[PDB]
């Protein structure tokens, strides 16, 4: 695991075992280490870490971290339980009992019940548990993680958004950055919050996500999605020509449109395309020729 | 300094030790991590997570890994000496005899070299040892790491073009992905080099950085940078106008140019906005007139 | 008019001799006195003197001088000047006023005069105490309609309330033949002037009515259909399409015409285009693109 | 020459009675030899009877007609249909050919037979021995131009090179006067026409010449400018500066009104427009647009 990247990294730079332990622990024991026959501790790898010139995380990952465990394989089944509706049946009734063993398992349970709305399958439990699910898990808390940000995406998308808006508020501001994966973690949120939002026309709502959306690009090392930037900002426009009419704003939010069709991200362009027809049909407004000539397809 | 995070969670989360340590280690040992007075293994901390449900590296972000030991420091010192030219001197003096100690600090060295560039600062040694630097480095290297990649990025800046290519082809294809961390600074790497590349007009050069981008979007857990992403399309409308001028390219560049100002991302904007006026110029074309209004001032 | 003179020049211009003029239309003698402007000149004589020279008949009359010369072209000619000095107004006014029904010329320059006072805030007392009655004497009896009477209704429609000229104007159109370049414009520029005002007051029918009108003379036997009206008139259109079922499409197009006037250096109709949609994009509750707003605001 | 009876229909439409037309001017007996069309009318006394009925001498002149009347005007007529009817071409060649000295406008159609027979490549040897010697006895010692000149130079650049007419172009401008709409329409389409011709041949120098003279004609009092002609010779404006500099706006523009004449509907200009640009810039070696490339292939 491990040991066996920093024998692979140390010699690739040309550095010899004493070039690594010097002052952090004795050959014999370096020698376990690099065998993979020792754990060894977050400092020492740290140590290794600068000794070798290799950023820290990047190790971690060439070693495996990027799937290992239980929760990993579970969550990588989802994707497959997707496609091959029967592979839910049996899994789902795995899964469903523990639920609530982890917040990872709960995020994992959401992702079936995603899967059971999209294939009409029924799922007469969820109705029942779901609400005191949700307290049992959030009645009492006060700090928030990633997955907690992941749970609330997943609500988003298997529940009506007055019954979520309640787990969110607490969520934010965000004041900290906690790296990448984190950082990603709490951008899907607000969009996919104000997608809906902009869809239900709750433009008070919309205004708070978009500018809890702007407030993450003050955060010091935090990393904005240059996809969600685009998007986030195009719901902007759309909230701007609903809040006002502005001719501008809708010509904005097109020209965005055609920039995810320019770049290849069609998925994002397919969404945006009938986002964008849905909204105008409901201000009764009809949309340019090219809008119209790609959703009619 | 982690046990505290993972009490912290443990606690916020309502687990008691049982729920953390019940098959791993004794109660006993697991009171010394939550009390930091035991440092804890990689192994441990992955099983711990897993039982928590909260995601491993933001856990070890939490704990403060965002920097801490001597060659993280030396390296925001970059910035501090950015702003004030004045702190070059003395600190130079440092680094420069330690350049070669490891490929962080040859990296910490070329962004001297890049502040001295700037204020047009006297660095005669740069150009005495660099070529001997890289043979140093980069001869018997097979495989190749984020750092090296950064290594590259901060070469193209303060040298010409022809004197790092070598060093860069064997450095792609990239095959695997190794976090986000990493996969951004792979990234980086070829919208330098492409953005040279058009520069230049080494259209032969320019497509190869192009493709490279675009192998990069096939690799399996890869993490594509939406600015960047945007970015080096803008370079390949670019490049389609200098290959075949066609007058859509020019206008995909100029309508991208655009949605970086839209969306708020003030200096990619002003650089692609001087780019853009440079390429025409070299071609005998007058940019729109929207386009030299921003440069111009 | 110096039509033989004119007649001399040209003739002498193109190495034409008297002969070559005169014979088989009229004497020697007489021809000398015609080139002398001492012997008028009959239409069809100078229709074939035209022939001969070569050159159009119209070129020549205009040359001659049609180009203004009698007294109602003197009147109709002062009211630019009493417009930057209304001053002269009202003397002026007490000659033309009492003289507004001798002809369709004179009322035209009669309205002329209302215009002016309408700007100037000037008090034109007797004009409400009798326009309706004039536009009753000189349109009960009417059956077909001319250039000056597409003169005189555009004249109404600057001061007086829309629908009370609407009704005057309907029998008018549609047209169906062509009289010449001049006809052609005066016909267009009522529905023109018509068209922006139904807009204006978002009167849909009338809109369609007068785009209708507009259409149809292209339609027209060598018809001189006005460019800068078709291109205004479209405009109109599409800011009538938009206002019928809310197209964004339309309110492109018509920016777009808007931007067109600019283009070709067309200001003063590129700076009324600008404030119409500007007030039209109000009532509408919609906010005109960053482009006019910035034109309009200065 | 039915003026007498326009004037009748006129003046009854107004009711007015004769004693109204010929009160000082001329006698009863007479007036009504003039309504009869039994006496012709001198220029003079039409000005006056004009001014009487309040419509305009024009108008009143092609309501009478004007509007064909003499041979000239029936050769004028039957260029049309012999270019819908080349088979009609030898027969009525052979009357004009020999008579296209005769005069200037018999010189014009003329050119227009030489033109029908360049489209359906019909054998014309006189024209290219005769040419030069025509345009020779035509222009050698001119010092003013007419109209009809215009027209003919129009005609020369349609079926001859473009230096073999540019000399003759040179002396006609700049206009100073306007000499009626008709006149202005003839003047600007030379300008047009040769403008098109200079951008196609790259010839940057004449173009800009075309440009500011189109240009100039705009401070002329009076003149008529022709809005399609300003629309389209501002296109080509645009692509003199793109072929100058490259001026990525410029060429943006050339598109965008080339937009316009589609969004108004006039197509044969469009389509004129679309092909002209399709060429400028393959030579240019520059690909067009997305918009024109489908609309001039379809």
């Amino acid at each position: 695991k491990i040991g066996s990247v920093l024998k692979q990294i140390r010699q690739e730079l040309n550095y010899h075992q004493i070039d690594l332990y010097s002052g952090i622990m004795s050959k014999s024991v370096y020698i376990k280490v690099e065998a993979d026959s020792r754990p060894i501790s977050v400092e020492e790898l740290s140590k290794f870490s600068e000794r070798l010139g290799v950023n820290f995380f990047e190790i971690l990952n060439r070693a495996g971290m990027n799937s290992v465990n239980e929760t990993g394989k579970e969550k990588l089944l989802i994707s497959k339980i997707f496609t091959n509706p029967d592979l839910f049946d049996k899994n789902f009734q795995r899964i469903e009992p523990k639920r609530l063993t982890s917040l990872q398992y709960f995020s994992i349970y959401l992702g079936y019940i995603s899967i059971a709305h999209h294939y009409n399958i029924e799922v007469p439990t969820f109705n029942k548990t779901i609400t005191s699910d949700l307290k049992h898990l959030y009645d009492k808390r006060t700090t928030f993680f990633g997955i907690d940000c992941e749970i609330v995406s997943n609500l988003l998308n298997v529940l009506p958004y007055e019954e979520v808006s309640s787990i969110i508020k607490p969520m934010y501001p965000i004041v900290d950055s906690f790296g990448k994966d984190y950082d990603l973690t709490i951008q899907t949120v607000l969009k996919n919050a104000l997608t809906i939002s902009i869809m239900n026309r709750n433009l008070k709502e919309a205004q708070y996500y978009i500018n809890q959306f702007e407030h993450l690009k003050t955060i010091k090392n935090i990393s904005i999605n240059g996809y969600y930037d685009l998007e986030i900002n195009y719901l902007k426009q759309i909230y701007q020509f609903l809040t006002d009419k502005n001719i501008d704003s809708y010509l904005n939010a097109v020209n965005i449109i055609n920039i995810f069709k320019i770049i290849g991200k069609e998925d994002i362009h397919r969404s945006l395309v009938e986002e964008l027809t849905k909204i105008s049909a409901k201000e009764k407004f009809t949309p340019p020729k090219e809008v119209t000539m790609y959703y009619e397809n």
